[PDB]
């Protein structure tokens, strides 16, 4: 089958900033890109809407999906239960990169992180599962919000999210 395509319509302090859409691997990663997928739709009834992206270390990657939390220490898949890393068939190979946060072996929830560069250290570590498909640009827009620390400066959020056709 397609893989499926969601969309997140990025804010910076609540003003609309841009549109970045996603191709999520479910013919290598069904179930990580599964959970993805649900949590961008907010079927299951909660999921990436209204959630911000934490940490943004500018050259690495910006950091997201504690919707529980907001600040890295949260988050929760769609399993009821932290997940196991499905395989490592994907590699850290550049900007762009989908892949899983997580606190450790198999214990994936819902945070991830787009690369804005190659992180090859990663690989085996964090389970990739899609990547960028249109608006890098505007991944590349919210990464200067980032800093050293992570930390940053405006606050960027998730406006609304979802699937496309
Ligand atoms: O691809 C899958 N990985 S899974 O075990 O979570 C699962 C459950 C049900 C249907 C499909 C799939
Ligand atoms: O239908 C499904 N129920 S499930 O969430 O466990 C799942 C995981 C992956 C792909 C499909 C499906
Ligand atoms: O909408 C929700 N229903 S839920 O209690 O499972 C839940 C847990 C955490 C965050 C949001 C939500
Ligand atoms: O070491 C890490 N733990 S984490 O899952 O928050 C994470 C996300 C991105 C890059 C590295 C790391
Ligand atoms: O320049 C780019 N335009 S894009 O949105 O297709 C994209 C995706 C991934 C890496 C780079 C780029």
């Amino acid at each position: 089958m397609v893989n499926p395509t969601v969309f997140f319509d990025i804010a910076v302090d609540g003003e609309p900033l841009g549109r970045v859409s996603f191709e999520l691997f479910a013919d290598k990663v069904p179930k990580t890109a599964e959970n993805f997928r649900a949590l961008s739709t907010g079927e299951k009834g909660f999921g990436y809407k209204g959630s911000c992206f934490h940490r943004i270390i500018p050259g690495f990657m910006c950091q997201g999906g504690d919707f529980t939390r907001h600040n890295g220490t949260g988050g929760k898949s769609i399993y009821g239960e932290k997940f196991e890393d499905e395989n490592f068939i994907l590699k850290h190979t550049g900007p762009g990169i989908l892949s899983m946060a997580n606190a450790g072996p198999n214990t994936n929830g819902s945070q991830f992180f787009i690369c804005t560069a190659k992180t090859e250290w990663l690989d085996g570590k964090h389970v990739v599962f899609g990547k960028v498909k249109e608006g890098m640009n505007i991944v590349e827009a919210m990464e200067r919000f980032g800093s050293r620390n992570g930390k940053t400066s405006k606050k960027i959020t998730i406006a609304d999210c979802g699937q496309l056709e």
